[PDB]
Parts: structure tokens; C-alpha cells; sequence
């Protein structure tokens, strides 16, 4: 049988509570430095909340039918409140029941990316709602279909940690959501945070304590580094001097951007999508008119940007950890194009109906 | 003879990183954003040397009246300094330092709980007497009743990170105490802080990277973000919203709650437990009248409730691991009621010492 | 050949981890409770693009000339961006890779110490400039001479996590650099998250979850609660009362003189070593006059003491792990000394040329 590794269960178990870290209080600080004065708490709440929520539906039938064995779009319901998954099952080499909170930290993070930016101007109830229809019929299939081996994974998709899954999946929600700063130190605490939980986000990525996890973490930091160079260097040069914000959106920029890319590229190749996810994402931003919904920008630009990438620097002409066997390189970035195609219009058109729903059923625009 | 595993090493000093963590900010900033502005520096200032002086209490004689081999309600003398053990001295599949460190944060957090919410209106060298006298005469007879082997767990008492000893010990040390919100985005993150630490806690208690650490870990989510629902829809039904503090306040509740049963229960019982204890929280508080105190409340009844209720959800049965074998449910409760009756009278007539003392030796009140 | 164990990978990446998050936001906070409101923005920005800044020179060739082969004062450019380094070749017992992550993490908080004092004062790429020549002539050398197996590490010297490479050193610096508060809560937060990360710091330092790991996460706890208490009765006997800026400078104080100390020494010396640094720390700052810059007081005062009182401690006699075999406490006493002497001219000597080639070249003193 299979044996879980006690190493891989405390590296994991340490990874789960760092990406939890990211929401509470991570995202939460961010946001809260960002948005006006006057809807933070309002704000802090609807993230706690909703994290909670998502918690739930996580262990309820989230985790099932994301990762039970189902078809390519969904698992099964079989593991209903982690039925019939025995404590000591393995899964990989570490406990299911941890690769259940581990899975379970990103879609939190996922929903706090999202409530956090539309918290101010959605009707409480209405961002439940919202989560609810999301969360299932969106991030689930998506999860499953990325990392519980459906469509996308079994076409060869590359995504180390969720750029799909995770970011730009979040991005176009809330790009959908907006369709419809006070504290500088509060966003860099949050970054902070964010930056030191997505260790656990990147690196836990690999299921493991292992060099893969090792490639991982210090691209994470070559990455985030060189988008904060690159970030700056570009607000230096159209701005005439760098800034908090500009250098702490640098950052994200490229921890997103080295997200799907981390476990399989050379830190050569991470600094190489530092520096153009740190440039993206400020051209991003830059675009965007036509606030704090640029993030979904960032998020999405970076996004798009790091999958793309992550098919060339894959290879092993390009210090990566090489392609699939038979996987010529021209074809991953197929691969990469059509998950990222499918994930935006997947994820859309869920928001859509999510929205939609909670309009026609409480009402979104707040009373 | 018995060797350390360097995972639960790993495991064990991460574990206790996160625990140090949460006195050191995290109930810091939890008070420091209740309690008042003009009293906040003052408070932090105690918290920070009280938090030293249980540090080293616990070395020079702590541990060893704790965790040493004694009676039913302490140990022994043999440890003072740490004395006779041996660096690689191994406790469980640990080495003992690790365990010495691991215990010793929970003393900090034990005493951070009390000092943060009366450090307003205690007479600065009154707050040290106290934590010497009552750290002494109550925290550890009851950390070695419980955990160190005496009275209590050779009744089969179930408690498996410290309802008893950390928090309706502590709750009872503070009602005694009161006896005689400015910052809500500084308590979000104190809450914040707290929540994240509270996977060494929980987790921590296994000992090893096992599965029970992560059943523990899992029933941790699990609880908490139940506990915050619970909380908010009463919050929601009461008072006609949800808040921020009563976010919080929530999730707190279903830590504490979740706290002696999480490695024995099903993620079932878990959310079971969270939904109790976060009503119970607010019931509880919503009672007291007749702040921070409040605290103390929510701490106190939601460990009660969580130490019963782990005499129930540990059945077989509810999807628990077991009760001891020979032991009916029915005669487990008996158990946990007596526990918890006799922290409850111990640490109040020691409290009331500690105090008494104080007042007699320097004056209670500030000058 | 040498192989990798999996827990000492885990331990080793959380440790790096937490020694990231003592400079992003640890040291960022420390300053920024502590320098001008007006300046806080500025300085983050500076600690931030200059911690990555530091990231990329050390994958780009900091790692190389530091832990490569070469001689007494320098490596080699065999590591240019990590080449030639295979993902699983191993050093200790875990990946060289980790190896990276966790020696980089030192020189992005030895930058930061310096970073935050001076952000208020200097030109912006004035503080570039000094970053990289100092960074290069500097650490560097220094790292390699103490942990690269140079000149110091061969003649015997004790420092078990950076005494002379990170404080001595960056107190050098940072005074060479002096030579030519707000938010209380805010400089408290960060000293938490300084002590919370300083055990990756220390801890992580042994390479291994072993019983030096151990041993020196227990010394950090003992120090630091005995350096509080010494600054503490210090402020108490001195100014009449205890003040919360006292308490967390006594936190580092012990943190500090422990750092050269924690792996070798036993909790007896830790505790004597702790009071004996606040008590220090506390003097020397009380000498400088003649802010934020007493910081460098401290960190050098400390760290010279820490490790003049390592060459006392680590005998066997007075609890330590013992003195190498032939090596009299007489004589590493003389090498404790030359270590601090040398670190001391050489960090000033550079310091010196770094902060003159920036004036001559960009201009020293802010526009």
C-alpha cells in the first residue's frame, strides 16, 4: 500500500496554515488599506464570513467534487463530509485528510480575492450567494479539472500552483463582478503576508518536501524580486519615481505571474517571468482606466502571462525541468493558450449566472 | 531506547513557533484594539514582560513541576534549569528541549489571556505577583493533572490541547480577576494572528506529524469557520447584522470550543461543536451584563462546552476515534464534568490568592 | 553520496520562510513605528526594491562568491544564476538549493537592518549604490569567511547563526553610515514578527531538525525573555518605570547577543547571556548621545557581546556543547575577539567607500 511520508504530513500540514495566512489576515489587510476608510470593516467582515462559508463547503461536498473521481469537468459525491475517506488513507505521501485543508486554504483564498475587492459595493447576502454558485460550479470544476485530473490535466495542462485555478479564474470573476488609498502601510503588511503565506501556496504545490518544492520556493523569491525590479524600474521611468504601492503590486505581479510556472522552470526562466510579469502587470494596470478592482488586472494580466510562459520555460533548453515525453514545445503553449481560454469563459460565464442569480434573488447593488 | 524523528522535531519546533506566535503579537493586538487607546502601550508593555517571566519561570522550575514525575497534582524538583536531560533526551518521538519549548508556549498564551485584559486596571508589579503565584500554584498542578499525568488523566480525563488548563483556567484566573472598541482592523489581525498560531496548538498536541495531527488540524477549520457562522447568524437574528467583533468573537469561540476535542472527534463532530460553541459564545457574552473582559466569558463557556461535548463526539459512534476501551460514554461525561469542576475551583481559589496576595504586598488597583 | 532527508528539507524551507518574514514586514514595521510619519512610505519602498535587490545578486553570483570554493576572503563565479548547481545535488542533509533560499534570507535581513535606519536620510539610488558595493565587498566576504569555510571559520571562530556576518557587521555599516516615535504598536508588531521569525533565523541555523536545532530554539526563548527582563530592571532602576519601546528593545537585545550564542551554549548561558545583553544594550544606547540609529548600538554592542560570551559559554564546564578538541576557552576567546575586530574594520573600510562612491557618483544627502 501507499504510506504517508511524516515529513511531506509536516511540510504539508506548515504549508496549509501559511496559505491560510494569505486570506486571514493577508488578503484581508490589503484590501483594508486600499478601499475607502469607511468600508473596511464592513469589508474584514464579509471576508471572514465567506471565508468561513467556503471553509464548509470545502469539507460539505467541495473537496468530493473537486477531486473524487468523477468525469473531466466534475468528481462524484462520495466523499460527502470526508465520508468513506479513512483517516489514515494516503494520498500521495502525505494523510488525505491534509490534502483536504490544503486543497481546501486555495479555494479561500481564491473567494477572498474576490469579496475582498467587491465587498464594498455587493449587498452582503448577494456576495453569499455569489460565493456559493461560484465556488461550485466554477472553481470546483475548474479545481477538477486542472489538478482532479479532468480536461485540462489530461491534455497536459502545466499549472504548478493555480494560475488558472487560482488567479485568472478569480480575475475574470471579478472583472465581471466590476462590470456591474488610506492605509499604504496596511497594503504593505498585507503583501507582506501574502508574499511569506505563498510559500507554503508555491512550494506546498509539490505534495512534498523535495527538490521540487526546493525549485519552487526560490523561484517564488527570484520571481517576486524581479517583478518588484521590474515594476519599478517602469514607474521610475513614466511616473519618475517608484512608490509603495507600485513596488508592493510589483511583488504580487510576480508571485502570481511564477505561479503556475514555479515547479517547472529554471531560476533562470523565474526571473525571466519576473521581470515580464512585473512589467505586464503595471501596462496591466495602466490600461485599466478603461480601482481596487485593478487587482483582477494584475491577477489576470499576470495570470494569462506566467501560463503562457511557464510552456516555454518548461523546457529543457530553457533550464526547466523538460517538457512531457513526445510534448514538442509549440504544443504545451497550445496547451497553455487553451486552458487559459477555457478558464476565462468557464469562469465568466458562472459569474455571470452567480451575479445574475443573486440580483434577481436579493438584489446586488448594496441598500 | 527511544529515538526522535526528525520530521516530528521539524513539526514540533514550527509547532511551537506558531504558538509563541500567538501571544507575541496575537493576543497583543487582540486586547490592544479593545481595550482602551490611552491604555493600550501599557498593556502591551505587560503582556511583553509578563510573557518573559513565564518564559523563564518555566525553565527554572516550570517544566519540571509540570511535566516531572510527582503525585496527582505535581511533579518534581529534578529539572530545575533543565537539569538531567540530556540534549538528545527523547520525549514521545521528540527531544525533550523540543517538548520543554512546546509546553512552555502554552504557559505564554495561558497567562497572555489574562494579563492582555487586565493589564488596564492592575498595578503593574501586582500583574507579576500574580503570574508567579498563580502560574505556579495553578497552571502547572493543572498542566500535570492533565497532561503530566496526575489526578485527571488517570481518570481518562479528554482533553487534547488544553480546555481545561489553558482556557477555562485562564477564564476563571480573569472573572476572579474582574471580579475585584477603538482598533477593530488591530483586533481582526490579533484574531488573525491567533487563528493561523492555533494550528500549532491544535495540531502541535499530537506530538508527531501523524494522522491525528491532521485530524486535529482539519477539525480546526472545521470548528472555527462553523463557530463563525454560528456566531454571525446569531449576530444576524439578534441584533439585525452581523459585525466585525462578532466575526471574530466567533471564530474565536469555535477555536476554544474545538480546542480539547480536536484530535478526537470526526470533522463531523468538529462542525457540530463549532455551530454550539459559537452560539454559546454570543449567548454566553450577551449574558455577561451583568469588557475586554467578555473574554473570559467567551473562553470559559466555550470551554466548558467544548469539554463536554468531547465526551460525546469522541464516540465511535459520532465518527470520533474511540473512547478508552472498558469506558462508556455516559461515564466518559462524569469525567470530563469533573475535570472541568475542579479546574474551575482550582483556579479560582488560587486566583483569589494571587490576588489577595498582591493587593496585601503592593496594591491592586494602579496608583 | 549524500543524500537529502526529507524532514530537514521541511524544516529548512519553513525556516527560510520565517527568515524572510522578519525583513518583509518584520524590520519594515520595527522602523516604521519608529522614523518620521512623512518618511514611513519611503523607507518601505527603500526596504522593499532593495530586498529584492538583494535577492537577485545573490542568486545572480552572491551565493557563489560567498559558499563556493576559493579562498580565505572570497568563493568563485562557478555559481553565476546557480549554475552547475543539479537540483538534487545536496549540502548537509538537504538540497543545495534550500541552501540557497536560507543563506540569501540573511542577506536580505542584514540589508534590511541598515536599509531602515537610513531610508529617512538617503538619496534613493545613493542607497542602491551603497546596497550592492557594500552588499558585494561586504557580506559577502565576511559570509564566506565565517560560513564559506574562510579565514575566520579555519582558525576556529564560534558563531552559530551571524553575530559578526549579520549584526556586527550591519551595526558597522549602519554607524559608518549615521556618521555622515509615532506607532509604538507598529514597532512592537514588527519586533513580534522579528522573535516569531528569528527561529528560522537561529533554529534553521543547525541545518538539521536535530537537538542543535533544539538546543537553539530553546537558548532563543531563554535569551530573549532574559534580556527583556535585564532591559527592563535596567529602565525600571534607571528612568523609575518600564516603557514599551524598552521592552521590545530588550526582545532584540537578546535576540541579538544569543545570535553567535544559541547552538552552542546550554540554557544556563543563554539566560546568563540574555540579561547580561539587555543589560548592555540598554547602556549602550543610553551612550549614543552622542535615533532610529541606535538600533546599530544595540545590534553592534550586542553582538559583540554574544560573541565574546560564546567563547566563554560553549565550554562543557559551563553547560555548552564543549570547545573543539585542543582549544582552550583562553584561546577561543582571542579568536572570539579577532572575528569581531576584523568584521568591525572590514565592514567599516567598505561602508566607508560604499557611501563615498554613491556621493560621488549620485550624491549622498536626499534632493
Amino acid at each position: 500500500p501507499a504510506v504517508a511520508d511524516k515529513a511531506d504530513n509536516a511540510f504539508m500540514m506548515i504549508c496549509t496554515a501559511l496559505v491560510l495566512f494569505m486570506t486571514i489576515p493577508g488578503i484581508a489587510l490589503f484590501y483594508g488599506g486600499l478601499i475607502r476608510g469607511k468600508n473596511v470593516l464592513s469589508m474584514l467582515t464579509q471576508v471572514t464570513v465567506t471565508f468561513a462559508l467556503v471553509c464548509i463547503l470545502w469539507v460539505v461536498y467541495g473537496y468530493s467534487l473537486a477531486f473524487g473521481e468523477g468525469n473531466n469537468f466534475f468528481g462524484n459525491i462520495n466523499w460527502l463530509m470526508l465520508k468513506n475517506i479513512e483517516l489514515t488513507a494516503v494520498m500521495g505521501s502525505i494523510y488525505q485528510y491534509i490534502h483536504v485543508a490544503f486543497q481546501g486554504s486555495f479555494a479561500c483564498i481564491t473567494v477572498g480575492l474576490i469579496v475582498g475587492a467587491l465587498a464594498e459595493r455587493i449587498r452582503f447576502s448577494a456576495v453569499l450567494i455569489f460565493v456559493v454558485v461560484w465556488l461550485t460550479l466554477s472553481y470546483i470544476p475548474i479545481a477538477h479539472m486542472v489538478w482532479g485530473g479532468g480536461l485540462l490535466a489530461s491534455h497536459g495542462a502545466l499549472d504548478f500552483a493555480g494560475g488558472t485555478v487560482v488567479h485568472i479564474n478569480a480575475a475574470i470573476a471579478g472583472l465581471v463582478g466590476a462590470y456591474l488609498p488610506h492605509n499604504l502601510p496596511m497594503v504593505f503588511t498585507g503583501t507582506a503576508i501574502l508574499y511569506i503565506g505563498w510559500f507554503g501556496f508555491n512550494a506546498g504545490s509539490a505534495g512534498t518536501a523535495n527538490e521540487i518544492a526546493a525549485l519552487a520556493f526560490v523561484n517564488t523569491v527570484v520571481a517576486t524580486a524581479a517583478a518588484i525590479l521590474g515594476w519599478i524600474f517602469g514607474e521610475w521611468a513614466l511616473r519618475g519615481k517608484p512608490s509603495l504601492l507600485g513596488a508592493c503590486s510589483g511583488a504580487i505581479a510576480g508571485l502570481v505571474g511564477v505561479t503556475p510556472a514555479c515547479g517547472y522552470i529554471g531560476v533562470g526562466g523565474a526571473l525571466i517571468i519576473g521581470v515580464v510579469a512585473g512589467l505586464a502587470g503595471l501596462w496591466g494596470v495602466t490600461m485599466l482606466k478603461r480601482d481596487p478592482c485593478d487587482v483582477f488586472g494584475v491577477a489576470g494580466v499576470c495570470g494569462i502571462v506566467g501560463c503562457i510562459m511557464t510552456g516555454i520555460f518548461a523546457a529543457s533548453s530553457l533550464g526547466g525541468v523538460g517538457f512531457a515525453e513526445g510534448v514538442t514545445m509549440g504544443h504545451q503553449l497550445l496547451v497553455q493558450l487553451e486552458s487559459i481560454a477555457i478558464t476565462i469563459v468557464w469562469s465568466g460565464v458562472v459569474a455571470f449566472i452567480g451575479y445574475k442569480l443573486a440580483d434577481l434573488t436579493v438584489g446586488l447593488r448594496v441598500p
